[PDB]
């Protein structure tokens, strides 16, 4: 009459459906794909992540979206401006980086 | 003997903790819960940072 009676997961009758699938599951990435529902953070923890997946991942690492854009290597003049400022505090060589100083900025500019 | 066999999780005397954990949850997300450890590992992976996970 056996020895083990050897059941199946279907068989623990208080297995939850993620339970069943993770205790079925042969390999870590097969774990993976089970737990992680978010594709960019999944892309992540595999090391395989698309233009797209990195882009998605920023947004949820940084708040701040002239940062972001920065780290898009793509800003407009105006994530310029805000960056500028993040980068230099005297505010007639802010007027310089515009490229566009105004008259007071051009005269403390040639007194600098 | 009924051949069917019904065995719960804890009748799996070789089990262990987080194996148990895992067989008994339904889904991936609850999966991930129990893997990893590491919060803002956890919300990488889960696709929604906060400031302070990107910051992390």
């Amino acid at each position: 009459r056996s020895k083990e009676i050897s059941i199946e997961v279907e068989d623990i009758k208080d297995a939850g459906d993620t339970g069943k699938r993770l205790l079925k599951i042969n390999t870590p990435s097969g774990a993976r794909n089970i737990i992680i529902e978010n594709e960019d953070a999944k892309a992540l923890i595999n090391g395989e992540t698309t233009n797209t997946n990195k882009k998605n991942l920023q947004d949820l690492l940084f708040s701040d979206g002239n940062v972001k854009a920065f780290l898009q290597a793509t800003t407009t003049d105006e994530n310029k401006t805000a960056l500028q400022q993040l980068l230099v505090s005297n505010a007639d060589v802010l007027g310089l980086l515009s490229g566009n100083p105004t008259s007071d900025n051009k005269i403390n500019l040639r007194t600098m």
